[PDB]
């Protein structure tokens, strides 16, 4: 009945069977297919959070709220128990990326900064950037509200001039939104998708963001189209993914929002309620 999660599982099956064995930039073995497309229903509250292995929902929500704040300080995420960016903000990683003058935790002008302060001069994580640069997130909300049929509703983190300053170049590269029949849909272009760890997290993240924007704009939700460039499995995840592929998906959970939420900046962890998410046991996959 959850045919959408079966699509994700079939993508993994296709990569394991047909993918090319390539060593990546780190020397890590991967199995890769270039160019994959899948569609997930977001209708009637549904968020595509995989049921065949637990997704780090606490991490998904806190990371997304941190992006929306325009925050690039890994420490602020770590303080909420979410460590997923900590390695990239470490004294070691900063020095190794030639960011020796940066304070620990400073990831540079990554997603949050690009979403809210696009084109502003980055001067470190501790600077207040209020009103500096282009607030893409507010601009796309204004387009959805005033010109819902627009073909120009794009949220991009791929700031070429800023790539050299970023801890990592964006994997979730741009998202396009569209309104049909008072339903908000999203097409996510992901240049690089780790099918084991990254992609399930990223699908949950853009599913949730589409619901949050729809809520602010008084719209229903439609679908999330997921476009992959390098759809890959790490060789060290193959046994774990073979275990997952034996499992039959359950129905995806739904999300609902509580409180008076007027703008994209008014969401809190407590305002977001995930309903009927009881996944199968987590499967450990190393970095
Ligand atoms: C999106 N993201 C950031 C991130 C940064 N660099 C990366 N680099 C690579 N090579 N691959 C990734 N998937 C990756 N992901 C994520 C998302 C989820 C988890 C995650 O589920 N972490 C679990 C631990 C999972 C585990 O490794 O056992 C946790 O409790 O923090 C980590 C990083
Ligand atoms: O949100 C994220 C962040 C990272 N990655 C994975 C994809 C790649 O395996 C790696 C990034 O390496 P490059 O594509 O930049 O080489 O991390 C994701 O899948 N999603």
């Amino acid at each position: 009945k959850n045919e959408d999660e079966s699509k994700y599982l079939d993508q993994v099956r296709y990569i394991l069977k047909n993918g090319e064995r390539i060593d990546d930039r780190t020397g890590a073995g991967t199995i890769s297919v270039f160019g994959m497309h899948s569609v997930y229903s977001l209708r009637n509250g549904v968020v595509p959070v995989l049921t065949t292995k637990r997704v780090y929902w606490k991490g998904v929500v806190e990371e997304l709220l941190w992006f929306i704040r325009g925050d690039t300080n890994a420490k602020h995420l770590s303080e909420k128990g979410v460590r997923i960016w900590d390695a990239n903000g470490s004294r070691q990683f900063l020095d190794q990326c030639g960011f020796s003058d940066r304070s620990e935790g400073d990831l540079g002008p990554i997603y949050g900064f690009q979403w809210r302060h696009c084109g502003a001069e980055y001067r470190g994580m501790d600077t207040d950037y209020t009103n500096q640069g282009i607030d893409q997130l507010s601009e796309i909300i204004d387009l959805i509200k005033n010109e819902p049929h627009s073909r120009r509703i794009i949220l991009s983190a791929w700031n070429v001039k800023d790539l050299k300053l970023m801890a990592l170049p964006p994997c979730h590269t741009l998202a396009q939104f569209a309104v049909r029949n008072g339903e908000l849909s999203c097409q996510l272009y992901q240049r690089s998708g780790d099918m084991g760890l990254g992609v399930p997290f990223n699908l949950a993240s853009y599913g949730l963001l589409t619901h949050m924007i729809a809520h602010v704009c008084g719209l229903k939700t439609g679908h999330l189209c997921h476009v992959l460039g390098d759809a890959h499995v790490y060789m060290n995840h193959v046994d774990a993914l073979q275990e997952q592929l034996k499992r039959q998906p359950r129905q995806f959970p739904t999300v609902r929002f509580i409180g008076n939420i007027k703008t994209i900046d008014d969401f809190t962890y407590e305002s977001i309620v995930l309903e009927n998410y009881q996944p199968m046991p987590a499967i450990k996959m190393a970095m």
